[PDB]
């Protein structure tokens, strides 16, 4: 599984897409995922949540018209989701978060 920051970021860059292990929460919900139960590994073995649009409500991330930000879970294996996320733009700027969207740092 390609679920590490470096794996995802190198990948995102050479393929312009998320690796195979990711699904959206809506997708995830459709196969039986309940956030309150921390059961994703059960309904969707070996997958993590990633590919939903991050709204960038608080302008912490570089803005531009035509630019869309997207999110994805990092270092997930089973249980409750962690606080680790990767944020990628349509123009392919990659940022990381480890504090649940509070602070962002450039990775690519």
């Amino acid at each position: 599984v390609i679920n590490t920051f470096d794996g995802v970021a190198d990948y995102l860059q050479t393929y312009h897409k998320l690796p195979d292990n990711y699904i959206t929460k809506s997708e995830a919900q459709a196969l039986g995922w309940v956030a309150s139960k921390g059961n994703l590994a059960d309904v969707a073995p070996g997958k993590s949540i990633g590919g939903d649009i991050f709204s960038n409500r608080e302008g912490k991330l570089p803005g531009k018209s035509g630019r869309t930000w997207r999110e994805a879970d990092i270092n997930y294996t089973s249980g409750f989701r962690n606080s680790d996320r990767i944020l990628y733009a349509s123009d392919w700027l990659i940022y990381k978060t480890t504090d649940h969207y509070q602070t962002f740092t450039k990775i690519r």
